[PDB]
């Protein structure tokens, strides 16, 4: 490797092992935990062979008192968990990588809703944080602490038996007993485990020493540690420095992380690349040992920076690794222009928070590797001589055309408007969504290296043109329009709209049209990002803006992306009125009628204009026109794709297109069958 | 069987099969879907053994387009699911009952977050109801309806293979495609599946006929249908009546239920027993087939009335059957005083919505039958001649005593107060909570029939007493008190409280004390029921009330028990102000300072009094004392349980009490091991 990037491929000693390079995939969930272990093995194996030197598993509950149901992570309670763990460690090895396992006791943060065990913590407190479950933790005695230590030790043993190279002590994200013992916020103990740094670090020390003694140099010991909590009384700079000074010589590796998962995986919308830096700068100097840090790292020169300036030894990533499993190899090979950069959407997390195998906006193969055999980079050779027309160049069209391109097909990509990108382009122009543009960039950067793909950019297409042009196969990727009649979830049918009121939708704002008068009401019955984003826009542009939502919070689905609090603070700071728990039930000439969701009390709200952000209808005129022409015999295949088939997130659109690409000319089972593989429960 | 109740023990023909009696357990979820098949088997067998003539599984997804993850129900996608379904039906049979299977396709209610397949519905809409997933359902074509019909046919085949006696076409709760086709709220179609009632009923007709053909005298065909949806253009009395005029003679059994699950499983806090009669009356005359219905039926007289008045043929029950699997046998045998009545807490539902095996406040063995060997009625016999002291007659100590009592142990139950029941008594007295006393009545009923248990009211106990009387084995069920320092989740350490202000906790209210002046602030950081119920008590007494809570809704955890909307509604009607998204960060002499949770903005709120509803500290002074004395060789054993151990719900305390009793005198595995049996994933 050369240029300035050779720095990123130096070996690093971690205890008795050596990395091939400085790329480190840190522990991250996957929504396919104790429940889809083959799925995980396949994925982790792909990260390894993509160039990540160490590959970590998500956290792994060491004991049934660490039950965090409904969350589905990995488990190491018993020898019954071994075969699953061993497969993952095996798959990473055979992929060329060192395997990491993040042993975890969630302590006071485990509600134990499934095991029905008592949670254990430093104090008698409601289970916390990131949960409001009606259960309290019991304060641990010395005997309980000794019990915890033994469970941890058993878990480490079993990690050696499974073949892991790196075994963590986990003390990060408010999710660990160890963090709760460290933090003045949860530890108000008065015995030797509380009261002062030396004491609050006691448990940490003990778990470290125990893990070391138990490994006996057959594995390395990592410690993943909270470095900044971002709350009063929480872990600060002073604490982390004291820990490093006393214990810095103890593990084989120090992984640095935020005291909060909200804080750790913040979206691009709310944070730039490498923001963890000024919480971590200065810490390397304190330890003989190597250091990993994160910072949504996508730019290879930012990675170069982190190492030359002595902030980090390993470049850690979670999400960058999900977006592009092959990021290390693309840097290796000089093809930097082909890096699929994380968008920082958070969609990946929402899989975990909805106990689904995590989706990536950028990488449709995430969670398809085992079950459908998809690959982040490769796709089967073309099975035919076909010429395919993809109509519409939004996320779904772009990905169909990219993937069919990569297969070797002769593909013509037709686009109606001046620009490529569809909703990605219209959406990234919105406040705080600039990075989303990257979905379009990667696809263009790869399309450019495909001579077999023709792109035509000011070319609307009708069923007529397609037949006249003689196109035998079409993929119809035409998108969706935003309803203006007020229908989504609260109304399933049009609400009444007086003739005198200006009513716009997102199509109008994307087209550059803006409300006429000063006061605007945005009716948000979508509950994801767009309502809030549109309202941001209007207020920046000088309008007086109210959001009306049937939810108790604006953009309530963002609970699933950890954005919900940030969204609300951001709305309150732009002076936007949050009119939550209300539906718009009438639009009159000079205002709207809102109805409270709980008691149906109605009120008038005066305004000069109304912007509807509710739901969408597919652009399927072309498709239905072509199905008619297929039945008649004038073409051989049409397939609807993306938002024109059934509107969803951008990720779903991207996925939708890759699916069409992988399925083109495939001989398929009838749809009676499950279109993927799955593991099922082992009967006793 | 005694002469009033003998009618409930008459055989009822259900296609090819005959019930032993009229007790029918309707479909209900359990949080052990495809994940824990054996647990469910043990639970369904016990129900059959309890005298329930038909026992049904929860809804079974028939296809991967019907994926309702994160909810974890059963599946029948294909043959890999058969071993698991076959075990459930064999268990019911071994139990002596008929096995039902609720085959269901969720259509547009299926967000498909795990399958990533396109949801299917009568039109292009966002997935609904009760989900805000960013995904829309595709409008089915005739070809999609033929596909669906075929998938349902396949599932019926497989149901018969697995050995089920009754097979449902499911059209209820707004959770199936059948209901969305049937309801004008979701069906706006103009082809043969919409417009007239004849048309919207057509899918149902078609699935009914197909299911009957496929069955062919091998299984009975049940139809579970929405009789009232409780919303504007939804299904109503004229709709179901017409369905019955035309279709009444098709299925073998009609199962009548509500049009939303909020509507169907209504808490007893919000609805009396038999609430669904205003809705099913008159429908039985329109069909010759047997008819099942639910009403949270716990009163045997109420049951005799349903049958005698021609309302039902079968007494349907979900939650009453969870609270008491052995309810039919108790009535048969004439032991009506031993029935454990549902309290209408919905704590069970909370299992489904948090993807955990369901708990029941009344029945701590629900969820434990397989994994720990518990039984709702049988406890294994005493293993020694021991004499046990149980201090505290709250839920915890009552169930321990009752359980130890049934084993044959000599037991002494000492209680400090005039009353038994502890928090059950104190809390039952609160508005809407009276049914919760049934927790105590049940245990009193069984204790009355146990000469080997002795109960001392008005007997506060101390360390010296106990040792003095020469008790060897003590269970300390002493409870917890509610904190008045402001600590729970938002604060982990005390907030500042001015000397001049009156501050009350729930313990004061239970004791008879009420705030001194007219204006009251309730700080609620408990997030479950008590704050809102406390606020309702005060409004009812003439106080002017404000509830301040960091959640976006008052009682936010009641999202999990389907009361959250009802609760906000009831607070508005009582004129209680909802200061949501706020914490109390200071209590001054004539008001409080509140801090907005998002943007950190503080207002003052003036009041004459503050009632703190936050969290709890255990009353464990006695246990700590006896632990000392145990280590002096003065007693042989002590165990803290219930809220004295770690505060929780009433259900957790009951469970805790039963756990102490099942565990008594047993040889236990080290706590290193998993305290229960458990199934893991089958590696492929
Ligand atoms: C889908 C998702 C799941 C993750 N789960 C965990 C976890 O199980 N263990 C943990 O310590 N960190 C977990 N994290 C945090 C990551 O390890 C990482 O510290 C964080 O995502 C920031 O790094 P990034 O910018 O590379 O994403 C999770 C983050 C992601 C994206
Ligand atoms: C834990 C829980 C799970 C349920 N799940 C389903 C279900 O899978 N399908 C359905 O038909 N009804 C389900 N229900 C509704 C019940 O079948 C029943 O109609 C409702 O609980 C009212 O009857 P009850 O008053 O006897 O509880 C569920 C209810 C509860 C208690
Ligand atoms: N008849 C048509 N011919 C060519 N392109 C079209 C036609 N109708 C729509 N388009 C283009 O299809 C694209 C749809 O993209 P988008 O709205 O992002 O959909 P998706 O989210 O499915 O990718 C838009 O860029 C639009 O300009
Ligand atoms: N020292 C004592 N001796 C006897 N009874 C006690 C003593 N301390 C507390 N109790 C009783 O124990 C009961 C605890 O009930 P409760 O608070 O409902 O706990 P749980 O929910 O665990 O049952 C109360 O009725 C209280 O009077
Ligand atoms: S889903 Fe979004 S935030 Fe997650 S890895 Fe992919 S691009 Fe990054
Ligand atoms: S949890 Fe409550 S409502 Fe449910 S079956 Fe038990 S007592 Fe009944």
């Amino acid at each position: 490797v050369a240029a300035p990037y050779d720095v990123l491929f130096e070996p690093v000693q971690i205890g008795p092992f050596t990395t091939k390079n400085r790329f480190y995939q840190v522990p991250h969930c996957n929504g396919m935990g104790y429940r889809d272990p083959s799925a995980q093995a396949s994925m982790r194996k792909i990260k390894a062979e993509g160039g990540w030197s160490a590959v970590c598993t998500e956290q792994v509950e060491i004991h049934a008192t660490s039950d965090i149901a409904p969350f589905i992570e990995l488990r190491i309670w018993d020898d019954q968990d071994l075969p699953a763990l061993k497969r993952i460690a095996d798959a990473i090895h055979e992929g060329g990588g060192l395997a990491g396992i993040e042993l975890a006791h969630n302590g006071m943060n485990a509600p134990n809703q499934l095991s029905r065990e008592t949670p254990l913590g430093p104090g008698h407190l409601p289970v916390a944080p990131d949960t409001i479950a009606p259960i309290q933790a019991r304060a641990m005695t010395k005997q309980d602490i000794d019990d915890l230590r033994r469970w941890h030790r058993n878990a480490v043993r079993r990690s050696i038996e499974a073949g892991y190279d790196i075994v963590y002590v986990y003390g990060a994200h408010g999710y660990s007993g160890v963090h709760h013992f460290l933090s003045k916020r949860y530890n108000q103990r008065t015995d030797e485990y509380g009261g002062s740094l030396e004491n609050r670090m006691r448990l940490l020390r003990e778990l470290l020493e125990d893990t070391l003694d138990e490994c006996a140099g057959r594995a390395a010991v990592a410690c993943r540690i909270t470095v900044e909590e971002e709350i009063d009384g929480g872990i600060t700079r002073e604490d982390i420095e004291g820990v490093l000074r006393e214990l810095g010589e103890l593990p084989d590796l120090w992984d640095f992380a935020m005291g909060s998962w909200e804080g750790d995986s913040v979206t691009s919308r709310f944070a730039p690349e490498g923001r963890q830096e000024e919480f971590v700068a200065g810490l390397k100097k304190l330890t003989t040992k190597p250091v990993v840090g994160v910072g949504r790292f996508t730019s290879p020169d930012a990675m170069v920076r982190q190492i030359k300036a002595g902030i980090l030894d390993l470049i850690g990533a979670a999400r960058p690794s999900i977006a592009d499993p092959f990021l290390p190899n693309k840097i290796r090979d000089g093809r930097l222009n082909l890096i699929r950069e994380c968008i920082g959407c958070n969609i990946c997390v929402s899989g975990d928070l909805t106990m689904s195998p995590i989706r990536c906006t950028q990488n449709p193969s995430m969670g398809e590797e085992w079950r459908r055999g998809w690959h982040p980079e490769r796709i089967r050779a073309k099975e035919s001589d076909a010429r395919v027309l993809v109509v519409g160049a939004g996320p779904s069209g772009l990905e169909a055309a990219r993937a069919l391109g990569v297969r070797g097909y002769d593909v013509v990509l037709a686009e109606a408007g001046r620009d490529l990108g569809g909703r990605v382009t219209q959406e990234s122009a919105l406040p705080g969504l600039s990075a989303w543009g990257r979905v379009k960039e990667y696809r263009e950067a790869v399309l450019a290296e495909l001579p077999n793909v023709e792109i035509y950019r000011e070319s609307p297409m009708t069923g007529d043109d397609i037949v006249e042009f003689g196109f035998e196969h079409v993929i119809t990727a035409t998108g969706a329009t935003w309803r203006t009649d007020g229908v989504a979830r609260f109304h399933t049918t049009a609400l009444p709209i007086a003739e005198g009121m200006q009513v716009l939708g997102p199509d109008d704002l994307f087209a550059g049209r803006l409300p006429d008068g000063k006061k605007v009401v945005v009716y948000d019955d979508d509950h994801y990002y767009l309502g809030g984003v549109v309202a941001e826009l209007l207020a920046q542009k000088g309008y007086e803006v109210s959001i009306v939502t049937p939810g108790a919070q604006v953009s309530s689905w963002t609970n699933n992306t950890f954005e919900v609090n940030r969204i609300q603070r951001r709305l309150i700071e732009n002076g936007v009125a949050r009119v939550t728990d209300h539906a718009v039930v009438a639009v009159g000439a000079g205002g709207v009628t809102v109805r409270d969701t709980y008691a149906s009390i109605e009120r008038e709200l005066e305004c000069d204009a109304v912007v509807m952000v509710t739901a969408r209808l597919p652009r399927e005129e072309l498709y239905l026109d072509l199905v008619a022409r297929r039945d008649a015999g004038e073409i051989a295949s049409v397939r609807g794709i993306g938002d024109a088939w059934a509107p969803g997130t951008i990720a779903a659109a991207v996925w939708s297109g890759r699916r069409a690409a992988e399925e083109f000319d495939a001989v398929l089972p009838s749809n009676d069958e499950v279109p993927f593989r799955r593991e099922v429960t082992q009967l006793a």
